[PDB]
């Protein structure tokens, strides 16, 4: 071990590690989850480029020394290409507001810049992990811009997954245009649709969220940094370095503590999880079976059976959807509260805010891409199952309305439901003409 | 189109001549318009304070010299309001601000008015029979209404009982009539192994038995109230006269620095009403279901028809009672994280917001009471079971192979009949 | 006296007087929940009315409905746009049937209605039939959800004016307090100097956000799939012209049939104004604490009265109520929640319980803002002294010293002024 | 890597892997969350005990081969030892309701019983997964029971913390039993209490919740599993486990019940409500140092800065109050799963026992941390107390005996003008103190 110092005290740090006693300190203090930073890398990435973005406005601005910008500003390309995120090891669950987690960058930044510099670690009088690498900086601007840049470098990952999905839907409405099946409202037998049309509708439903994901992740890019000349400057750096085009935000003291965007963005998450869930939920009343369920369409087999119950297909990807659904849900409340319990000049809670926005998106893109890959693309239909539905459709009598009369046709649709025939049948036995139903059936 | 002239710390103003309630009433009634759902809408809350106000004006009557006068004018106008009179008179939004203090003095001004009106003197008439100095002697609100909030939920528990008792027996009734209807089970929506519709149903009756003493356990860390936490001895016979009005044994906190804040209780008992209501709503999603079709469905029970269907789609029937059933259940959720949210908010030696809990409680317990009813005399006591549909899907099974064992080749069979289109007890005999 | 009719299922007598018929009877039997009823909600009624009108219009102009029935079902359509007959509207909001019960407490009561206008007596259906004339062309499945749409557009202007009008009170107050000096807190520690005037412009600023993003989802109401092809044309056409909003037909009939995704959207807008305005509420709870013992920065104005021997205790009321409206609507969101993602194939049957929800925390917030702005937030007065006080209490004023003399002094001037109560212009004059 | 095959077709495995081709499909159906079953160990153990049990009432019944019987024992043994916890890779967000789970323990079991009987891993006609390892057993009723077994095993872990807490707060109770201040409520300076009941306020509430936790706790020891074998399975998990276990008396109730997941998810979440509130208390009292309440000084346990003295944030009750909004949302994904229950099956419970233990786990280091690194050094400001009770104008009500009503009224209104005390206005106005000093008496 090394021996490190702050403000509070001494203590012992292995000389293996890049991170120091403001870190070590934390550790012990919010062991809570067994969840650290690394696993969510998008926001260690995005401190290290915010930390890129700072090094470099200190320097132009003549601030910073030009020895130190470089060995810094190495160090965080370092860890934006990837490495040393094992380093990382604060609890996801931390308090102190993000304090713990810029600490941790600031800590794991100076030591790596110093073994640039051929320099050993905590050696704190060539590059402090304060005076240097958080120079013009505090956590109360720096953590929250960290936040939004983190949720923008992960947009992609979701929409990619969702327009993979709507993808998917699509293909099989075309597939299944020609498949007549019997509609359901209420789960009573109701009027004829194509199966395709079935489809297309979560297509659809889908379509509607792209362009809102979109435009509510926009918000995320009005950024408080700099908050406390230097600011625009670094905001101007923060844009090159991550690729993503960002602002400074036109009210200091409302943005402070405004969680406005984050609560919009995890309801959109918990919207696209409500239709998800109700579509999985679809799909797996469809493929209910194979005997006495609906029987309408199978799903692909993807976990093995048993030789002596064939047949059986239980809809395992679709369950593992819906699951990933309620998590979201309930995620987008524990946001919620979070989001409620702000105070004054700050939202204290912004680690748990961030923690539970990159889960449910990871959580989102990874279940809308195995249910469009391992369930949706090799869906096939019972066609035959799907016909028989609609051909006994009772709703078929009120095309007889025209030719006989509303009270001959529901007389027709009553013998027809206790005789157990269709609607077709028994109007052939009564010597009528049953091409009104011919034209009702036909999915073109 | 008359009025008399009131006052308080705030200053004068005008009141309607006739009203029972006085000035603070007036002010609560300006201030917290919000929702159209005034106190009325829920009585057990008045009927409880009104409740705590004769047994405050008892125990002063015994041991703080209130005039004999005073007394049982005060306690007739009690009488009236646990009746169920002046509930008109109860006007304060539910949503109101104040932690119950409109509340309280809602009660004390009504209260008042009519013992007056008792002694044949006028409204307003205050150095006779006063709100605060009379009717909230040896009383505040931080007191008076925790301990009428306990006690309305106390009052309003039978109902909720009855209902569940009803809900019970019912569901028993049609496991003893559907005990020889075979069917088959049906696991992650795939057609599983027989068992009888009855089992289904007593299964329903089952999980709800669970409940009833659940309730009544929970329910009793009501009876312990802070009363007389304002002012020992008037505390001890202030609840001693409330358990005696109130029919209920109740006791005092032992800690009252811990009862100020608490709501520990309030977050126990909307639990249960939400363990109930998520067992409900699935129990409902299940009668819709395998009352799905006619035809395309399940089709394995028959609702009785509540609402008229159209004469040209006969047997079509919407499940229209589960589906209510289904909202109250969502609604009581939903009301569960209000709850939670308010009692998440306390802040030191108060919990302001026991208006929006008590309101949301008591909502839940009306809700929860009369779908349990509903559903027990609407629909569960005329539910059909289309028998021979239940057997063929028990008879279409192919879980039935394995019962072939002795004779692996079983296998072959289920695998034969699964392709085939027919049952294992045809394919078996060749 | 009570008048008899008849329906499929069979006679009812039903109270010679009312305009309801034996349908909304049975319904009122069948789905007796909360005590709430549709007139609780009347800007769903007034839709119902709308979609009425313009059926009946659409009917007649395509020669399917006689001119002095189309005549005197318009006539009774007013009526009920005006607010007439709201009391005949008596099925309970909790109603199971997708709609259905909202649907025929319509048709009966305009029927009704309707033969009142020819003179003739109530239930003489054969004149005017609530199903054959009222309902003609119509089905639950495309009215209820086109009146529910309706609804939530015509409810609109009344959260965007509550919203316009607790902005403007900010916005008055940010200006007023822009010199007032003030200890920001961050993490309820202090940190910096702010303004006061600039806390209150940013609760403007952030509630400006949501003025815009509400109309916006509001606008996806306008899509509609009403008589879901000539007189689904015209009856969306008609509809456009009473209702003064421009309507457009679906293009997925298949998709619209169950989409909750615009009332979910919606909801959700609801929710994070009520997690703004609660956040502000907590704000002004505790910046108005004390008057001694708290932080003492402003008082709110005093709308209810207190004790003339307690004075400087003024319970923060108004925000109080706000933060129960703001709970009550965060749970109404999970109700909300719950219900569309229970949809079911082809069909929501959910939106009664949906619609009620959205409406009822629109009503609520709606209230809460106009409430919080007139009689708390424009009244607000600074306490200066005390403000300025915690100001130059501000060890942080130690920073602006580093260039002067160096970090090692300033900090030890910071330390010095901590451990001996002085300030830090105290500490550096010596 | 070597070759198995299972029902639907052939997979290569990792030669050094323990578990199967059921596995490895599950890890490729349900990549979802990067959380894997071994983070939650209980569980893991859990089943590990179920299929001992089971083995072993196959054994007593004849119906296991001896060799069979112990080398499973002794595999079984290994895990319940805490070995090959990274042989458990299955997403806790998988489909299929347990079933890979299950599949996960009897691929591992049998792969390490064929190392105790020195045979290779792939072996499976002398140790098979499913004819051996799960004989007597279905997914169905060995799931819902390590389920129920794995969330009793965990209860001592929180009952342990939830007593330090306890004991932590009784103790700040005591020593401030003499301290005097201030009673506030809706944040209005109400009458003196002590400082003393307030800590102790906080012990009595959360000592309601033990009892309560162990009898709602007590509902899991009613199990399906079997559902002869079956009662003496039970007996052996019971002895196993050291927990004693019951059969459930309805199968068919059982076989969808998740009323106790809901009752127990409740308690968790009346912890949570009941502790944010004492943390959101703790960070109001210590709130300053100077222009806040300044009653209480928590232990400072994160670095400052030099020039910020007497800065101290509160981020053990801020770790607490995010723990405790996790938990509610965790609530509400499980009240959400336990709804969505259908027929004779809830599909759901692997969500349900992920979100349980989770909750338990966060809440049981939660309420460590806030006694050992925050309440048990906790100090009290004793003359800033001191100073709000002596503040506190409900002192007037003492004078109405010696001036009347009015009088004491007006030394109110006067107190609060000039910012006096009570006290201060009354000796001004000759009166005597006396009664006064009584109301700011401790003893009461
Ligand atoms: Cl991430
Ligand atoms: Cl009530
Ligand atoms: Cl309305
Ligand atoms: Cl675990």
């Amino acid at each position: 071990t090394r021996r490190e110092q702050d403000s509070l005290g001494e203590r012992d740090i292995p000389m293996d590690a890049y991170f120091g006693i403001q870190t070590l300190r934390a550790v012990e203090n919010f062991s809570l989850s067994d969840v650290a930073l690394n696993h969510i890398p998008a926001l260690v990435r995005a401190l290290a480029m915010v930390k890129k973005a700072a090094a470099t406005a200190n320097y132009k601005l003549r601030q910073l020394p030009e020895p130190k910008y470089a060995a810094i500003v190495a160090a965080c390309d370092d860890i934006i290409d990837g490495l040393l995120m094992e380093q990382f090891v604060v609890d996801v669950f931390q308090g102190g507001a993000g304090t713990s987690s810029n600490m941790n960058a600031n800590e794991v930044i100076a030591n790596r810049a110093l073994e640039h510099l051929g320099r050993p670690r905590g050696d704190y009088q060539t590059i402090h992990p304060n005076d240097d690498v958080n120079m013009s900086q505090s956590t109360n601007d720096v953590y929250p811009t960290a936040v939004r840049l983190a949720l923008l470098l992960s947009q992609n990952q979701v929409q990619t997954a969702l327009h993979r999905l709507i993808a998917a839907f699509e293909a099989k409405g075309r597939e299944f245009a020609t498949v007549i099946k019997i509609g359901r409202t209420q789960l009573q037998d109701a009027v004829p649709i194509t199966l395709g049309q079935e489809f297309e509708a979560f297509a659809a439903t889908l379509r509607e969220d792209t362009a809102r994901l979109e435009e509510v992740a926009a918000l995320f890019r009005e950024v408080n940094l700099g908050g406390t000349a230097y600011a625009e400057q670094a905001i101007v750096e923060l844009s090159q370095i991550s690729g993503i085009e960002l602002k400074a935000t036109g009210n200091l003291v409302e943005a402070s503590w405004d969680t406005g965007a984050f609560v919009t963005f995890s309801g959109i998450l918990r919207r696209i999880a409500v239709k998800l869930s109700k579509i999985a939920n679809d799909l797996r009343l469809l493929s209910s079976g194979p005997r006495s369920g609906l029987g309408e369409i199978r799903l692909p087999a993807v976990q093995p059976g048993s030789s002596i119950m064939p047949g059986k297909v239980n809809p395992v990807i679709p369950e593992s959807v819906n699951q990933v659904c309620y998590q979201v849900i309930g995620n987008d409340l524990t946001v919620t509260m979070a989001a409620e319990s702000g105070q004054l000049q700050l939202n204290a809670f912004e680690p748990l805010i961030v923690y539970n926005i990159l889960s449910s998106m990871r959580l989102l893109g990874r279940a809308m891409t195995n249910l469009a890959e391992r369930c949706v693309d090799g869906i096939e239909a019972n066609v035959e199952r799907c016909r028989a539905g609609a051909e006994e459709s009772i709703s078929l009598a009120t095309a007889l309305v025209p030719v006989v009369g509303y009270a001959r046709a529901a007389e027709i649709a009553k013998q027809a439901l206790a005789s157990g025939q269709t609607v077709m049948e028994v109007a052939i036995s009564k010597g009528l003409d049953a091409s009104a139903l011919t034209i009702m059936l036909d999915p073109l």
